[PDB]
């Protein structure tokens, strides 16, 4: 699980939001595994703008940090879980790092900010959302 807060809004893996998060629901994007959210609360997160290939993420399977070279944004063929079908996500990052279902939603950041969230993995896979396209998540 996990988010990121940035202004009014609240990033989350779309097969994790809540009924909250529907009910409150900005944009959505299946095949980017993506959700944004409205809050009433102003958050601390800032983003990057940026073409990183180099950061840090977390993996809360180890309580650990982790620092990482991955992939840039790509269309990544991604096995059938429990949450989606075959196919191929949009947007995706890919790097070596232990990952579980459960690490979606941790924070990968850069010098400048955050670039994305966990989203899939593999066999000492996983794999990030990027967010670092979403210019309209730094304003209004
Ligand atoms: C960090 S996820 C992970 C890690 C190791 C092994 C398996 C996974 C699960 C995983 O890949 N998916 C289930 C959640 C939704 C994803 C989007 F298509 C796909
Ligand atoms: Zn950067």
């Amino acid at each position: 699980s996990g988010a990121i807060y940035v202004g009014n809004y609240r990033v989350v893996n779309r097969h994790l939001a809540t009924h909250n998060d529907w009910a409150n629901l900005v944009w959505e994007d299946s095949s980017r595994d993506l959700l944004v959210s409205s809050t009433t609360a102003q958050g601390c997160d800032t983003i990057a703008r940026c073409d990183c290939q180099t950061g840090v993420y977390y993996c809360s399977s180890r309580r650990k940090h982790y620092p990482v070279s991955f992939s840039k944004p790509s269309l990544i063929f991604v096995e059938a879980s429990e949450y989606y079908p075959a196919r191929y996500q949009s947007h995706l990052m890919l790097a070596v790092g232990h990952s579980e279902p459960g690490d979606c939603g941790g924070i990968l950041r850069c010098q400048h900010g955050v670039v994305g969230i966990v989203s899939t993995g593999g066999n000492g896979l996983v794999g990030f959302a990027d967010v670092r396209d979403l210019l309209w998540l730094d304003e209004e």
